[PDB]
């Protein structure tokens, strides 16, 4: 699987468990269509979302339901979610692991490309 | 004015100057209408995008276009641009502070509201 | 001022108030002497640390005591503190701002280094 | 292993490989004992560093060298090291992992602790 995505929660120093996650791609009317959708494990990890066959070149959209996350935990968060949005493939196949870093006032995102 | 976007760079540690920055505000439809913009100063801060009467409660999305600030600089970024999704409440007077912290493959973005 | 410190809440979503910090500058013997301290205002800013004069070249520490703010707050954490520890280089005229995002296992720390 | 240290390139989107990674345990006389240290790996990641015996009950600081890995790939950091200090084991053993992301003018640094 070449997308891999892991959330960890920066108030527990804990893997985020049970974080859905929605992957939209850019289709050639310019809207996102839906590509895959998953949620983290008890590692924090979320694998299996795509294969290399599915996983074209394109603009891709990761959508990180971190509202959701707190909520489901008794806190009122400020985002939304986190969006992490990225041409993928575009020199050829790459692996990503996308990582997301939660507070409930604040997050990060950091992309890990390999080949 | 209450919502004001601070960007900075953390490859250079410099305030992110001249840095376009969108204000959406989601629509009954649920399309993301334009509500603000403009380009950070050099200071990094982007001041006066709305006013206390149109700034109403709903959910906003601020898009800073990280890839074509990358660009300007000469480094290779990951990301098209990054996306902040929150809900405006009124719970008594407040301002919002929305600042992002940049790097080519990464960022974060922390949310500092004050009364 | 050439030295300014300010210290953010990612859980609370606000300024760091009352967090004490303390600087040190390295010695020849390579032990950590004060050099300047206060504690944060309620902008989550420390100004007035230390003057152009005072300010030279060398090795500093900024410890900022970020297990008292949090215990002050009813939140548990993980650090004892945080530390920030970096070379004074004279190379024009140069002010540093020593920015520190908080979360309870979890923060960052950036410098925003201006002409 | 109890304690893991992984280490990322937020310019490149990498593992931060070959970073040295030095631990210290507060002593009696309240300085600095040298505890373990090690490199990171091609995975960025650094394992064995001690062992369930060894790592008793203390306050424990662990120094990445962010410095000595800019400067071998060419480029003038900020920071001297990323500087993590905790309290270990005080309710009983656990396992530690610091991840740190890394930046020339910016770090973070995280927690995860599991039993
Ligand atoms: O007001 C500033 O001058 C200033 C300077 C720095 Cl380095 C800052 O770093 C940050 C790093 C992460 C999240 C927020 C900030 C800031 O909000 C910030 C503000
Ligand atoms: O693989 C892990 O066990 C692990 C643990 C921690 Cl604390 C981590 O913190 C992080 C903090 C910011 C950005 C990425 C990571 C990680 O990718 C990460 C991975
Ligand atoms: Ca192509
Ligand atoms: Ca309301
Ligand atoms: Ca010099
Ligand atoms: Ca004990």
């Amino acid at each position: 699987c070449p997308l891999m995505v892991k959330v960890l929660d920066a108030v527990r120093g804990s893997p985020a468990i049970n974080v859905a996650v929605h992957v939209f791609r850019k289709a050639a009317d310019d809207t996102w269509e839906p590509f895959a959708s998953g949620k983290t494990s008890e590692s924090g990890e979320l694998h299996g979302l795509t294969t290399e066959e599915e996983f074209v070149e394109g603009i891709y959209k990761v959508e990180i339901d971190t509202k959701s996350y707190w909520k489901a935990l008794g806190i009122s968060p400020f985002h939304e979610h986190a969006e992490v949005v990225f041409t993928a493939n575009d020199s050829g196949p790459r692996r990503y692991t996308i990582a997301a870093l939660l507070s409930p006032y604040s997050y990060s995102t950091t992309a890990v490309v390999t080949n």
